[PDB]
RNA sequence: CCCCUUCGUCUAGAGGCCCAGGACACCGCCCUUUCACGGCGGUAACAGGGGUUCGAAUCCCCUAGGGG
C-alpha cells in the first residue's frame, strides 16, 4: 500500500485503520510533499513504534525518472517509467514563476491531428501515485520546498500526455493533493486543467474540484474542428462551451474566464477571416485568448503559422476587446514543448493498421 | 525528569522595537493585452488556564497534546 496514491482524507481513513489519530496523516503528507521523503525513518517527530509499523504496512514509491533534458531555454523534461513503457514531465521556469507540465494517461485516446501525443497511441490511464509522482520527483530534483528553502514549483498544468477528463478517477485525487496545504499547497488559480472537451466528463469535474480551466478550442466552427480535433463531432464547439459555462458558474479557480487554446497551424486555421469567426463564436464566453503557435513533429501534415500571420490574428482578436496572448514556444529543442511528448507507448489500438 | 506548541501552511520573535512581521494558501476585485492563468488588494495566529512584572508571545506554575 503506497501513500502517493492517496489523498487527505483517504490517508486519515488508512490511519484510523492502524488505530492511530487522523492528524498522523497531516505529519506523514508534510514530510512526502513539503520534503520529499520516501522513507519513514526520517520522520523525526513519529515515534518509533508507529515509524516502523508503517515500513510493514506502507510504503512511498514515486516512478523512476529515467531520462532528462535541459533546453537553452532552461526547460527540462524528464521521462519517467511506467511498466515498460513512459510518459514525460516538463519543468518551466519563468522569471517570477514555475510550471510543471503533467502527463496524465500513457498515450491519448483521442486522435488530435496536429499532435504528436496521439500518433503514438494509448495504452492506459496512469494511476494517481504516476500523476502525483511527477510532481513529487519534480520537486526533489529541482530543490525541495524545506530543503531549498523555495517552492520548486508554484503553477501546475495538464497539459502533458493525455486528455485528464478521460481519467477522472485519477487525476482528481492528484490534483486534491496538489493543492492541500498538507499536499504541495499550490493554488486553484494556479492549477489549470486543460481539456479538449469530454463534456460529461466536465460537468462530472464540476461536481467534484474547483480548479482553473483552460479549452483546447483550436478552430473557429465545427467543419474545422470535425477534422483536427475529430471528439467535436461527439461533443461540438455550442455543447462544449455551454459545459464550459456551467463550469466557470461555480468556480474561484477561473475568476470567472476560461483560456482559449488556439493552436496556429499555417494556412489551416490561421488567417483573419478566423479571428472574425473566433470573435465572433465566443462573443458569450467570458475567456482571454491562448495562441499556441504549432509545434512540429516526425510525420505531420502541418506547417507552423508564421509570425505575420499569428501577429495579424492577433490583432484582429484585440480589435474585439479580447485579451490575447501568444504562448511563448518552451522546450522545442528537446521536443518538450506543448504537443511533443511521445513518451514510449504500447499503443493497444491498432493506431497504426487503420 | 527534560524539550516543543505563534494566522490555512511554513515561519519572524531573546521583557518595551509586536493590540504580533513575512511568504505561500484562502477570499475579493480587476484582466480592453504582463498568462504553459496574469495584476492589485483584503481577511486571518501567540495551545487552554493561573500567576510574576509599570509592561509577557517571551519569565513561573498547572492542564491538554506531541517528541527524547
Ligand atoms: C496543451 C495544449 O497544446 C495543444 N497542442 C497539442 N499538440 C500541439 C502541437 N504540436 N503544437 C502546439 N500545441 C499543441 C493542445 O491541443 C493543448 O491546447
Ligand atoms: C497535448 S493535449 C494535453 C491536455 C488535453 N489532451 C488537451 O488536449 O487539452
Ligand atoms: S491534444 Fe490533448 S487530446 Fe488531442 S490528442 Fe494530443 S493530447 Fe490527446
Ligand atoms: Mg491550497
Ligand atoms: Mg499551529
Ligand atoms: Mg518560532
Ligand atoms: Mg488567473
Amino acid at each position: 500500500i503506497n501513500l502517493l496514491d492517496l489523498n487527505r482524507q483517504q490517508m486519515r481513513e488508512f490511519f484510523k485503520d492502524l488505530g492511530e489519530k487522523p492528524f498522523r496523516a497531516d505529519q506523514v503528507m508534510k514530510w512526502m510533499y513539503h520534503y520529499c521523503c520516501d522513507n519513514f525513518d526520517e520522520m523525526t517527530d513519529i515515534n518509533k513504534v508507529l515509524r516502523g509499523k508503517l515500513k510493514e504496512v506502507a510504503e512511498i514509491r514515486a516512478p523512476e525518472v529515467v531520462e532528462e533534458q535541459r533546453s537553452s531555454d532552461g526547460t527540462i523534461k524528464w521521462a519517467i517509467a511506467v511498466g515498460d513503457q513512459r510518459v514525460e514531465t516538463v519543468y518551466i521556469p519563468e522569471d517570477d514563476r514555475a510550471t510543471l507540465a503533467v502527463s496524465s494517461q500513457v498515450g491519448c485516446a483521442l486522435e488530435c491531428k496536429f499532435c504528436s501525443t496521439a500518433q503514438q497511441g494509448f495504452n492506459r490511464n496512469l494511476r494517481v501515485s504516476e500523476i502525483i509522482g511527477q510532481v513529487w520527483r519534480a520537486a526533489k530534483i529541482v530543490g525541495a520546498a524545506k530543503v531549498t528553502g523555495q517552492r520548486p514549483i508554484t503553477n501546475v498544468v495538464m497539459m502533458g500526455m493525455g486528455e485528464p477528463l478521460l481519467n477522472l478517477n485519477n487525476v482528481v485525487p492528484a490534483m486534491e493533493i496538489m493543492l492541500d496545504d498538507f499536499g504541495f499547497g499550490l493554488s486553484k488559480r494556479r492549477v489549470t486543467l486543460s481539456t479538449s472537451g469530454v463534456v460529461p466528463a466536465l460537468d462530472k469535474l464540476g461536481d467534484m474540484i474547483d480548479v482553473a480551466l483552460a479549452i483546447s478550442l483550436h478552430a473557429p466552427n465545427d467543419e474545422i474542428r470535425d477534422e483536427i480535433v475529430p471528439i467535436n463531432k461527439k461533443y461540438n464547439i455550442e455543447t462544449f462551451l455551454a459545459a464550459v459555462r456551467r463550469y466557470l458558474e461555480k468556480s474561484n479557480a477561473n475568476q470567472g474566464r476560461v483560456t482559449i487554446e488556439y493552436v496556429m497551424l499555417d494556412h489551416v486555421n490561421d488567417g483573419t477571416e478566423h479571428a472574425h469567426q473566433l470573435a465572433e463564436l465566443l462573443k458569450d464566453t467570458p475567456c482571454k485568448i491562448n495562441l499556441i503557435p504549432w509545434n512540429p513533429f516526425p510525420g505531420a501534415p502541418y506547417g507552423r503559422s508564421s509570425n505575420s500571420r499569428i501577429d495579424r490574428f492577433s490583432k484582429v482578436l484585440m480589435s474585439y476587446g479580447f485579451t490575447t496572448i501568444v504562448r511563448k514556444t518552451r522546450g522545442d529543442d528537446i521536443d518538450a514543448a506543448c504537443g511533443q511528448l511521445a513518451g514510449d507507448v504500447i499503443d493497444r489500438t491498432k493506431r497504426t493498421l487503420r
